């Protein structure tokens, strides 16, 4: 019989996603500020290179109220597919993180951090059943780690701590 | 000549403190919920065992407005003394973290995390120049890591990102 309570599993799964989202956000801002000229920042803002996004194909909830309509198993399933589409892609971001001065980026094996989160999500389901290319992929990485972090904070808030927030 | 900008050093110093504060808070709640009977939670709330706190002696700002009056070098000096008073004490919390199910507690060498933050703070200054005993110490650890995190988010907000918040 499983010996870790469901609420701890949802908490731990959200903490891992939040860490990956901080790492994705801060290395995305340091990169943009160090290397992308202002000219190119506004351009990409108005036309994102979502072709670079590995996850383009996975249908996700568009607003917080479409997110609230989704069941916990549905939100877990969507989070798993978004982590699974990054498992091979993230190797390309290795040089970004190796060059980053953001605490913990350079000595993080980000492939492992994602494999750990994918196993975290599967375990929860079982209980309930150069520059501009690096920049576009860091944008998509940040966009996706932001969603996963939101889908796991919702499941966490609806699960054994039935009042968590953000 | 120093090659990491002051704002990155203040950011990194705040990220390390925030991580230690999350770790201190979550292992304090898991411990309290797993092991301290409700009876003893209210009692300690109304009479904290601050004798257990290594930092009792260090004078800190009492409210956010006494914090705002302090200079950055003063707030750095106070944060350093609070990290330095934990360097020998934290070894006693080893079994707590080894038993914790909170992500990252059990394989963290928390002594090292504090030595890294102490060196972070010294570098910034140079630019500007069983159960109830474990519970009391985890309370003090959380109280102090909360302050350090606040003093470093203030310095960070006043330093090269002269508009950061929390």
């Amino acid at each position: 019989f499983p010996t870790i309570p469901l609420s701890r599993l949802a908490d731990n799964a959200w903490l891992r996603a939040d860490r990956l989202n901080q790492l994705a956000f801060d290395t995305y801002q340091e990169f943009e500020e160090a290397y992308i000229p202002k000219e190119q920042i506004h351009s990409f803002w108005w036309n994102p290179q979502t072709s670079l996004c590995p996850s383009e194909s996975i249908p996700t909830p568009s607003n917080k109220e479409e997110t609230q309509q989704k069941s916990n198993l549905e939100l877990l399933r969507i989070s798993l597919l978004l982590i699974q589409s990054w498992l091979e892609p993230v190797q390309f971001l290795r040089s970004v993180f190796a060059n980053s001065l953001v605490y913990g980026a350079s000595d993080s094996n980000v492939y492992d951090l994602l494999k750990d989160l994918e196993e975290g999500i599967q375990t929860l389901m079982g209980r309930l059943e150069a520059l501009l290319k690096n920049y576009g992929l860091l944008y998509c990485f940040n966009k996706d780690m932001s969603k996963v972090s939101t889908y796991l904070r919702t499941v966490q808030c609806r699960s054994v701590e039935g009042s968590c927030g953000f």
